[PDB]
This record gives structure tokens, C-alpha cells and sequence, in this order.
């Protein structure tokens, strides 16, 4: 699972 970037 690759986290998103805000
Ligand atoms: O989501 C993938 C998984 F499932 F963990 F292998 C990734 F390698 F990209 F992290
Ligand atoms: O999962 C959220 C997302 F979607 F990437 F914005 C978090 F901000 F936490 F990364
Ligand atoms: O935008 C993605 C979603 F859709 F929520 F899965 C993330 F995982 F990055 F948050
Ligand atoms: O990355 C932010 C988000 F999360 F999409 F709202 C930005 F506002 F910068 F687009």
C-alpha cells in the first residue's frame, strides 16, 4: 500500500 501525498 503506497500512501498518497497531500
Ligand atoms: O502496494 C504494493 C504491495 F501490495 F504492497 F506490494 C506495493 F508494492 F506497491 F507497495
Ligand atoms: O490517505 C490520505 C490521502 F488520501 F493521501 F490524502 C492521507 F492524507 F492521509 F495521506
Ligand atoms: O486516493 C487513494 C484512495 F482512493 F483513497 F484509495 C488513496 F489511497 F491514496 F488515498
Ligand atoms: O494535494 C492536495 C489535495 F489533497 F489534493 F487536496 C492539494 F490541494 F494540493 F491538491
Amino acid at each position: 500500500f503506497v500512501g498518497g501525498v497531500v
